[PDB]
């Protein structure tokens, strides 16, 4: 075919981070991103990313074993094929490779990055047409302590750079975690929306009280207070939690999201390309949570400026975010590989409609943090 | 914009059939489609279809109705709008317009042809990629006499036209037409497939046992069997019936579509455009039931060349179509308004890669049938 | 400590086997295994094995991927610990590790033989203890040939080797599968016991009648009938199946083991230490199934002499396996890399009391196999 | 075998209390407990406790008839087997004996006791490896006095001795018992966490304002507020109350723990090997409640040295025990069989790593207490 993938190349690089970002989990001291180059016969080249955070401290890819499958099982059943069939080819891979949702992410948004450029359209218009070009954008507060936590927010408040917070817990005490979120939302008031991610650290027994605490200090939001092998609680606590809950790790393909609204597990739904297989499988959640009522949330998995667009553009074409998204990820790198960052201003992340997901490479970032 | 909307003419046109038609509810003699004819500034011009059965006996859009209110409240809001970014412009119809699916599947249909033009891609290309060429196509034996069905089916696999027949019940005395589905099948044995569609005519009481009886006796699948209304009935059969049970009218909308998913009121959902608002939400609804497991078939109100192709395209992109398709309105009727009719051989409905829908309209027969 | 851990190597090892074999997803031609080289101070070496089906076309994890993963991360942690206290090593791979239960399990195995060696007890002894010395062993008819598979089974039945078979199916149509699968059993009548997987294959839908039909003719034991996705599915198929249903991909970890019995998904649970992560998940998992009134079956997937001698290990403290196992892998490879092969004879694969897992290894096959 | 059981002695011990403790039942003067001593042919002495609270005022079993079952049905089929393999023991005796859970733990430990000294490891390691060296311990205020109450848990503290206080009520009038809790929480503030035990005391009707009332005022978890017989109240209460409710003595066997968390029944399980059958079937129960996200707590039947060092045995090697234990039984006794006590100090219980339970008798306390 004219338009025949010929080459795939996966480069792992390593690039530092503005503070250490502490999870319930992990501790993240820099980031490392998988970069995904998809060269096609008319001469058109993709770009994709495939990005997790702590190794396998989050998932069970990592950025060293999503490089191994995507050259070894990836590479091979594309190579050759028609690059301009994005569902053909995303379709070919799933009916031999199980799982691996991140590598196909960044496989999924390299040709849509390729079939930008090559109709000289931006990837929302591939995807159906944006009907915003603006996404809001939430920042994480995750120093591990109370009194800069505060002082961070209040300077992204007055640099109108964001206005919704979202705070990691978890890791310690529950009641020094909480009394952490209710001195951080007592300080911004009403300036500002604050939420929790818990990132599946408590249990059911300690979830039930604190998630009742939180709700009548002015939460607005917990994600994943507890484990998604725990189904039932999740759905008895979406029903004694007096602030609403949101499913993230709970999500690890299209059909958890069809499982957990059946269920009754969360009345939000976080978003990520990582977890669904790329933008396409993404909007397919998205599509579930709507028609079941569920809100949604812009969700990262920290990626850096080739994976936050690529996100960005599927969020251009959905109909409400009514949780707004957490797309900040370029932002917490120090350094990324893209030649011109994405634009952060008035509290959004504007997506401009150049072809494709518009960005280009910094080959000498690219050289020097590669690993 | 470049690619504004100027005018959407909506035209109905009544057209003879080859026979009478004999549902549950209605008796067909003719049909009856709604032609909507949009264009363009770029001078480009985009062809959808809204057809319905029998005036309002089979929903509540009938195709006068559906003229009324796409040239009162959907042109309106669309003149002036950009016509290449379909997801704006269908869901600015979706903030002002409850319902009236049928309408907005004939006018999405349209835009998509116009934007497929104006790309120089096949809708389906447009919608994500095509995974197959053909749909294989089942026919529909309703004359009302069991010897007449017989033979005409005898004759259609004879022709390599037609080796999957569905067979409208629920019109007379449960019993007769138990027998009547029974010697169809016994007549055609293993050289095809039969199944049944009861519009909804059966009370549970009589579907529970004439469920048992056709799942006995070779008859592949029931399609709605009782009313949409019984919902706790649906799901009752779906466990009791030993043939799976596929949803028809239960959908009116994606919404249904997930609600019968969650309550497990089918195991097979029949995907119409003009009931979920066109190709697009189609594929949403198609997701939920991928995501739950659900079968699909690609089903039809009857449609002419222009919604039978609309269909179409959205099916060759679904990665498995396990029960097949109805995809044969254009065969049904006796005159259509295309100048080239759909390509049907060898049991399939073999789609072009034209770009848009592939299709052009004949003049004259547009002219002597439109009312 | 004098018993720290001082390497971990990890071998990709390409072993021939007797025939094609194929599954409803994937034909194999050969199997891959992952040998894993625990040394320790004490100058003790520990064997264990990780190993799939097919690279990516069974689970996320391929031989590729774990060597990776080992490397990567789970090295760095275990080196310099003390290789004699298994819960904690285990433990702290698990603290930061997601998934990855192939590598798990392999690196388990290899610590459990150690440690056998180390105090001259045999794997069983030190997981409480054997109340049998064999298990019995079926055997998987896949040549994708009713007549070859016939003769297949008839020769093992007089050679004393099987008496139970299990019968992959759901690459084909529905109907002649099911004609494949009864052809056989009325072929073997009362003198073995037919059994079939169709590993996720089918849709609810087909399922609901496929089974019913095989229930009806002798097959019992159904397997994995359709996606662990349409996890309502399996709770009814449970309940309109005569032939009891299986769950194997439906356990991905201990947490779906409980989540399965919690809601009635199956009747009988494989155990397969690579799905839970080692010998010792897996009698947690069994332990759930047991006081659930779930039935046990010993799994594979199909190991080399390493992996089914430590699946074997565990085997043999169960307090019954009501449905057998299916520990035949070193039977399908037509070399593998033990210097004795594990002992099968009469209907059994019988295990020693040596240290261990009472292996050692073939250098000279190592050599020569090994990537 | 050269480590049969060559005779299994049960000897009845009647020992002084530090105070009259206040059950809902029942109210202790002193303690009984059932010392087992197992001889093997190695000359291994392996030493076991089966001990309860007020007679059959807890439990089915009562010291005096754990003797007599022993003697009579469990020494006639352990006497002549080998010692040395655990599992098949135990498993010998669930095939021929019902019940009497008490008595097997005691044997149980003995066996345990015995292999530990045989292999030269400690019980702990016996059963997978230890994760910590200490256990935090509860202290139970039950004098029936809350002046008294308050005053004991406030020298506990100063002492080092416990921080975490178990109260018991249910005996009086509910609002009486209510203001007694409330109070002793009033006067220890944050520096200590306080919980109750209702030990089944209250009916449904009662316990849903009672749970309410104490979760409004600092009280941490309430232990089996209403009877096990009231398997669907105890579902309800776990959704009203705002408090995490611990099941207790719904817990009498594996399977309990199974179906309890299958209905949702409580957040928390207590863990005792008195109601399980022994250490590991205790450890069974705790995969069990982990699978299902339920919280554990190391649990006692307020038993001696011997009983309480077989149960910390199990625990040390436990992932987390998020609501800590109550293992001080031994301090409850002012006079125990055991030649050292267990060490206590800083709020825990410190297991050593010596040979087996790590104790030895004291023959002159066992001389003059024994019956
Ligand atoms: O929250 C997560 O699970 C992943 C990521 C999203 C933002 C962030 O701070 O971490
Ligand atoms: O069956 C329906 O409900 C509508 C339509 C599909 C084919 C056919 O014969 O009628
Ligand atoms: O059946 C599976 O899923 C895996 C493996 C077990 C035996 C076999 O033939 O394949
Ligand atoms: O609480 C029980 O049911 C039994 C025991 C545990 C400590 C205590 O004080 O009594
Ligand atoms: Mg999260
Ligand atoms: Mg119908
Ligand atoms: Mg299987
Ligand atoms: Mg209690």
């Amino acid at each position: 075919h004219a338009s025949a993938i010929e080459s795939i190349e996966t480069i792992i690089v390593d690039l530092p981070t503005i503070r250490p970002h502490k999870l319930a989990m992990h501790t993240m001291q820099n980031q490392t991103l998988v970069l995904i180059r998809l060269r096609c016969a008319d001469g058109i080249e993709g770009l994709g990313e495939s990005t997790t955070i702590g190794g396998l401290a989050y998932g069970n890819e990592s950025p060293d074993s999503i490089k191994t499958n995507i050259d070894r099982f990836v590479a091979p059943l594309l190579i050759g094929q028609d690059a301009s069939n994005i569902n053909a080819a995303m379709l070919r891979l799933e009916q031999s490779i199980r799982g691996n949702t991140f590598a196909k992410s960044g496989i999924e948004s390299a040709l849509l990055d390729a079939q930008g450029k090559r109709l000289g359209l931006p990837v929302s218009e591939l995807l159906g047409g944006r009907v915003r070009d603006a996404l809001p954008v939430a920042w994480t507060l995750a120093s591990g302590d109370t009194a800069k936590d505060i002082a961070e927010a209040q300077k992204m408040l007055d640099l109108r750079r964001h206005r919704i917070f979202k705070l990691k817990i978890g890791a310690g005490e529950v009641d020094r975690d909480l009394a952490h979120v209710i001195a951080i939302k007592k300080a911004l008031g009403d300036s500002a929306s604050v939420r929790v991610d818990v990132n599946q650290a408590w249990d059911e027994a300690v979830a039930l009280r604190a998630c009742r605490i939180l709700g009548g200090n002015g939460i607005d939001l917990i994600e994943q207070p507890i484990s998604r092998n725990n189904r039932a609680g999740m759905v008895r606590l979406n029903a004694s939690s007096p602030a609403p809950i949101m499913a993230d790790e709970s999500i690890e393909c299209v059909e958890d999201a069809f499982n957990l609204a059946r269920e009754g597990a969360a009345s939000v739904f976080a978003l990520k390309i990582a977890k669904n297989g790329g933008p396409r499988a993404t909007l397919r959640t998205a599509a579930i949570a709507e028609a079941a009522g569920i809100g949604l949330y812009g969700g990262t998995m920290l990626e850096g400026g080739i994976g936050t667009l690529a996100s960005a553009h599927a969020f251009l074409t959905l109909n409400k975010l009514s949780w707004d998204t957490e797309l900040f990820g370029p932002l917490l790198l120090t350094e990324d590989i893209l030649a011109e960052p994405p634009v952060y201003r008035d509290f959004h992340l504007h997506v401009s409609k150049a072809p494709g997901l518009g960005l280009s490479l910094d080959e000498e970032r690219l050289a020097f943090f590669r690993r």
